[PDB]
């Protein structure tokens, strides 16, 4: 489908990848998270409240990551979570490692 090919190739073919909404406060916590290591022209962010298409967007990720919520946030293909999880893994030294590996973050000393 479409919307199927949308979210894989979008995964596949960008580091940063963030499904979002606008509106929601998840979805910005999620971006702020991201936004201490990397600038917003690095964060792929795909507002499904934008796109006619988001429901068709949003029931795809539901059978790739097991839930339809907004954010759903990859980094280099791999499904980390929603907005409470991106924050966590923010604080907690753990997306910074995925960062790291998938080559947009650089050590800093
Ligand atoms: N705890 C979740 C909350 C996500 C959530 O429930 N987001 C709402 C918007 S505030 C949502 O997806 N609503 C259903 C929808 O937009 O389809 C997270 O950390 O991402």
């Amino acid at each position: 489908s479409a919307a199927k090919q949308l979210v894989d190739s979008t995964i596949s073919g960008n580091k940063v990848v963030i499904f979002s909404k606008t509106y929601c406060p998840y979805c910005v916590k999620g971006k702020r998270a991201l936004e201490k290591f990397l600038p917003k022209s690095k964060i792929t962010a795909i507002e499904l409240d934008g796109r006619n298409d988001g429901a068709a967007i949003q029931d795809y990720l539901l059978e790739l990551t097991g839930g339809r919520s907004v954010p759903r946030v990859f980094i280099d293909g791999q499904f980390i979570g929603g907005g409470d999880d991106t924050d966590a893994l923010a604080r907690n030294g753990k997306l910074e490692v995925m960062l790291r590996n998938a080559g947009v973050l650089l050590e800093h000393h």
